[PDB]
């Protein structure tokens, strides 16, 4: 579905960075948070749903995820959460940041580098899937 | 008027740097708050909003923070068009937004953040969260 979303944590140098998944594309969005906790999920999520479609999201059971911050963050986007693709994806895009790391100063930089790569690369490339699976459901 | 042109712009509000931008054809909106109005703070959401919308050109007044050689530098790694010199409401109709949900939140980040999505999906037939995938999915053909 065009709304369908999986998100998930993911760990690089002693940092954290949040990992959005546009299921049927494959298009992504990155972040690297201080720490997993659930206001840094909330603030995401409320940045996510501004700028894409987001009916669900899906994650596993940690408590970043379960907190009651993001159940009433999706409650006031009109998000459902379920609990329990991205798999891959946390692979590919330590892949790419490996393949970037030395030229940038910070890893948020080499994160933003990987997921500008990602979404780019083609024949569709992920960031024209995900606008091509959403013009059609507005048809 | 084409799908990758964005209107980029700072405002000020609490004490703080609001960088917005605007699709231009659309009128959807990207925004965030920074710590300061630098260089560095605006590459660095170029380098986000490049990495998740085509952006082929990039509107701005000639502030020293977009006429910066870091922001020049990424937009060269990102294949981006810099030039300098209505958009002049979106500011107005984003502090408006902002003033009227600026309570429901302890931290300005969440009340611009809240903005963006009331802007964004506000259909009075299309919102702008609309027409910019429209506008982006006919231009891929
Ligand atoms: C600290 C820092 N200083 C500087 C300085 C100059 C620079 C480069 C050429 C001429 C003049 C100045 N660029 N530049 C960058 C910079 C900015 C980018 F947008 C970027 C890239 C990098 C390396 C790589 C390609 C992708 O885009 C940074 C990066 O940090 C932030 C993103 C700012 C937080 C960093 O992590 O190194
Ligand atoms: C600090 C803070 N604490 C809390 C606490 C609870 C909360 C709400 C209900 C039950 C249990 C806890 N929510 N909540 C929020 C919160 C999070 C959201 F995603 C959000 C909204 C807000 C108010 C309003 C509607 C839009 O979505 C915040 C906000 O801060 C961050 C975004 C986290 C950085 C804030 O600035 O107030």
């Amino acid at each position: 579905s065009p709304g369908i979303w999986q998100l998930d944590c993911t760990h690089l140098e002693g940092k954290v960075i949040l990992v959005a998944v546009h299921v049927a594309s494959g298009y992504i969005e990155a972040e690297v948070i201080p720490a997993e906790t659930g206001q840094e999920t909330a603030y995401f999520l409320l940045k996510l749903a501004g700028r894409w479609p987001v009916k669900t999201v899906h994650t596993d059971n940690g408590s970043n995820f379960t907190s009651t911050t993001v159940k009433a963050a999706c409650e006031w986007a009109g998000i459902k959460q379920e609990f329990g693709v991205i798999e891959s994806m946390n692979k590919e895009l330590k892949k790419i940041i490996g393949q970037v790391r030395d030229q940038a100063e910070h890893l948020k930089t080499a994160v933003q580098m990987a997921v500008f790569i990602h979404n780019k690369k083609r024949g569709y490339s992920a960031g024209e899937r995900i606008v091509d699976i959403i013009a059609t459901d507005i048809q």
